[PDB]
């Protein structure tokens, strides 16, 4: 089934701790959003795995270079996924996904976030890397459905975001999408954690 | 005469602090590099602003998106310039470049840091933004030398960065560099002060 992902992007330490709790075992994924990072610094993804000892866990660094330490600053801190960005080059990517899988062998991985201009001969570097995880974001339709197909289709677990809502998910049905990840739509509420509720209802109805 | 700026790239709050501490006064801009940030948040920028009250401060978060927000976030905090990866989007840039302006009428700009394969529409379309700082990496010679000329060309103030020795500044000569980014070379010198000054005398010589 896809994987219910929220992304705490609060600008401040309270906001994502306390969207975090409230949604906590309504998702399977919780992310410390760059937004977050930016302000708050690594603490915030030590605190999360306290407070969610199973739950897969993302440090949303957006790495695009000192891979290796970056990815080691966040996996002492207990995060599993480590997100760089797409025009980080190849070793920058290896150096990293080496830290995360030394510190983190039960989970470490990669993922891709992609931003402008990215090519399929970019995306088979990555997989050749050891990297298959992609984060699609929507566009700013069809030409998105296909990328998001395509990269499925060459071996990657594919997240997508950028506005969703429980009920735009049937518009994806029929498509193996590893992850939904949802931000505002849960990170705005309330009854966040019913908010939560529904996107993952709604999954389990067009998935189960 | 070409900025030297040194880059704060320590994964703790006191590495960072001691060291602008130590080479505050032989510099001319000092950057709150990412590896930083994403350790330490953006308080950071707050104390180097206040350590220094007319240095010129990098907020170097290269941004990919939510560029208002991040953007706004370091300003309040003090920061004079802020980075962009060169694959944030466009409206992203612009939304960075207004709250920035916004809060910082003065001093402050964005800078485009140059990562994977962009091109040189993209960098026009930066400066029609109204953007007009890239910093360019040396790759891991002629060929970095020209994509330099090339950017000072169509009208970017270049800082260039990576790897710098005191002694490869010669290589440059009679380039308009507008800043020259030294981190571990400043950083890990064993006479970190004495090392800046090095490169400020460097540059003095060669230019100006
Ligand atoms: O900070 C960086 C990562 O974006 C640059 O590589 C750094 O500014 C250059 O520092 P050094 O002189 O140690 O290569």
């Amino acid at each position: 089934l896809p994987n219910l992902q929220v992304a705490l992007d609060h600008s401040n330490l309270k906001g994502a701790i306390t969207a975090a709790v409230s949604v906590g075992n309504e998702v399977d994924v919780i992310e410390a959003g760059t937004v977050c990072l930016l302000q708050v610094g690594s603490e915030l993804v030590e605190v999360l795995r306290s407070l969610f000892p199973d739950k897969i866990i993302v440090a949303d660094t957006k790495c695009a270079d000192a891979g290796g330490t970056v990815a080691k600053n966040n996996a002492v801190r207990g995060a599993d996924w480590m997100t760089c960005i797409c025009s980080a080059t190849i070793p920058t990517m290896k150096a990293a996904r080496k830290a995360i899988e030394d510190i983190n062998p039960d989970k470490g991985e990669i993922q891709v976030e992609l931003y402008g201009d990215w090519t399929y001969d970019q995306a088979q570097q990555w997989l050749d890397a050891g990297i298959s995880q992609a984060i699609y974001h929507q566009s700013r339709g069809e030409k998105d459905l296909n990328k998001v197909k395509k990269l499925i289709e060459m071996g990657f677990r594919v997240s997508v975001t950028g506005g969703l809502s429980v009920d735009t998910l049937k518009l994806f049905e029929g498509v193996d999408v590893f992850t939904f990840i949802a931000g505002r739509g849960i990170t705005e509420a309330k009854n966040p954690a019913g908010a939560a509720r529904a996107f993952k209802d709604e999954i389990k109805r067009i998935w189960g």
